[PDB]
């Protein structure tokens, strides 16, 4: 399509965004199929077509809705949800809609046998590819480096995700998206202490036990957070699928770059994703002789 048309579902052409007046009227709310601290998503219609509509859940949190619809405008792209309709007006906006909801739900989808062909390494290792390439997209995106804040653990992380029904990995939640400026400092995710092995290491409070927590103290990191949830992402990917086993020992190195406690020796998103590609290429060589 065009850049701000769009065509899903059983669509001969592209329709131009939906705006405020046939939003209000056209699309009819059905089944809420998602909440959320930020929205409430519902299964909608609009003219015979299925349709996600994602409202502002609490008045509280309308900046990070706000600014999330701010984001997945500036970043429609293969990577990120496609958008409908826009009303920000109204705090609400209208997305094509994903039947088998997130890539929470991974394991769930190709556990039933309608998708046990699909239950393979190909597919897996190319949900990763598409993660690693949103990463990529996202650090050198045309709104500067942006950071993927909402991940502190790895379910949480998984549901900002959806999973087109051709198995294609798309982001979705992007409330929470910090730039980092070339000019230092950097940014935070959120203003409350995070903890744990998930997030990376440099967004832990280093003060330790005699100084307590303090968002204005708190210095600031970048981009190589995301690098560093990266492997166990791609862990949960794979799962333990036939050949996975092979795969992983083809990323260990990969692996242990992201998972560096200092964050300017991760490698780079394009860097982690051009090894993603060429053993994908490499396992796909050795598959077709045999
Ligand atoms: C309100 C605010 O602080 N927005 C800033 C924003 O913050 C993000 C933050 O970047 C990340 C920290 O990882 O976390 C966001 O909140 C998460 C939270 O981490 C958990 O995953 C989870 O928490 C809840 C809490 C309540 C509910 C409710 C009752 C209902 C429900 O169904 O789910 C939850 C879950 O989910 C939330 C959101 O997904 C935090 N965002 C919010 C809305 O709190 O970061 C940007 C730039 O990063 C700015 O700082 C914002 O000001
Ligand atoms: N287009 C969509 N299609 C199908 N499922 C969706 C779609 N958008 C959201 N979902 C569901 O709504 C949930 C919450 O979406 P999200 O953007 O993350 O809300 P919030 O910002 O409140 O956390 C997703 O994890 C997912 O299950
Ligand atoms: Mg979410
Ligand atoms: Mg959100």
């Amino acid at each position: 399509c065009p850049p701000r048309h769009f065509k899903v579902g059983t669509m001969s052409s592209c329709s131009p965004w939906l705006k405020c007046p046939e939003i209000r009227s056209g699309v009819r709310r059905v089944k809420l199929i998602g909440q959320g601290a930020v929205k409430k998503v519902y299964l909608s219609e609009w003219q015979g077509q299925k349709v996600a509509l994602s409202v502002l859940s609490s008045d509280q949190y309308a900046d990070d809705f706000l600014h999330g619809l701010s984001m997945l405008r500036a970043l429609q792209s293969s990577h990120v949800v496609t958008l409908v309709g826009v009303c920000e007006e109204d705090a609400v906006f209208v997305t094509e809609y994903h039947p088998l909801g997130s890539v929470l739900t991974l394991d769930t989808t190709l556990a039933q046998e309608r998708y046990r062909w699909r239950n393979s390494w190909h597919t897996r290792l190319q949900l990763a590819i598409d993660y690693v390439a949103f990463l990529a997209y996202l650090h050198s995106s045309p709104a500067g480096i942006r950071v993927m804040c909402d991940s502190n653990d790895l379910h949480k992380t998984l549901s900002q995700f959806l999973l087109a029904s051709d198995m294609r990995l798309l982001a979705n939640d992007l409330d929470a998206l910090p730039e980092v400026e070339k000019g230092g400092l950097g940014v935070k995710c959120g203003h409350h202490e995070l903890t744990g092995d998930f997030v990376a290491p440099e967004q832990l409070w280093p003060y330790g036990e005699d100084f307590s927590f303090s968002d204005e103290a708190m210095p600031g990191y970048d981009e190589k957070t995301d690098i560093w949830k990266i492997p166990d992402v791609t862990r949960f990917l794979l799962g333990d699928v036939l050949g996975g086993d092979v795969i992983h020992f083809h990323l260990f190195q990969i692996y242990s770059e992201c998972k560096r406690k200092e964050a300017h020796m991760r490698p780079t998103a394009r860097e982690v994703l051009s090894v993603y590609r060429s053993v994908y290429d490499s396992m796909m060589e050795s598959q077709s002789q045999r």
